[PDB]
């Protein structure tokens, strides 16, 4: 049973910490994104103001 | 399961990585892109205002 409990958990947490690890690769991109977006955004819409 | 765990998250965050780095071309790529756009606008609509 204690077999049977670390083989339950390790797997379903494995798959578990791989999801939310790529989950992070989503935030600090969106982030970066963002960031880059404001920028596209600003020059658009700040020099087609003229 | 330390296979399983390093399996699951080496495997999925770098296609996650990869993406989120592609995304990051098109973000410094509209930022060149749009102060392009804004001279090809600004030439145009302003030199046609006369």
């Amino acid at each position: 049973a204690m077999s049977m409990a670390v083989e339950s958990t390790g797997n379903a947490k494995a798959e578990a910490e791989s999801r939310a690890e790529a989950a992070r690769i989503e935030g600090e991109g969106s982030v970066l994104q963002a960031k880059l977006k404001a920028q596209a955004l600003a020059i658009e819409t700040e020099a087609e103001l003229e």
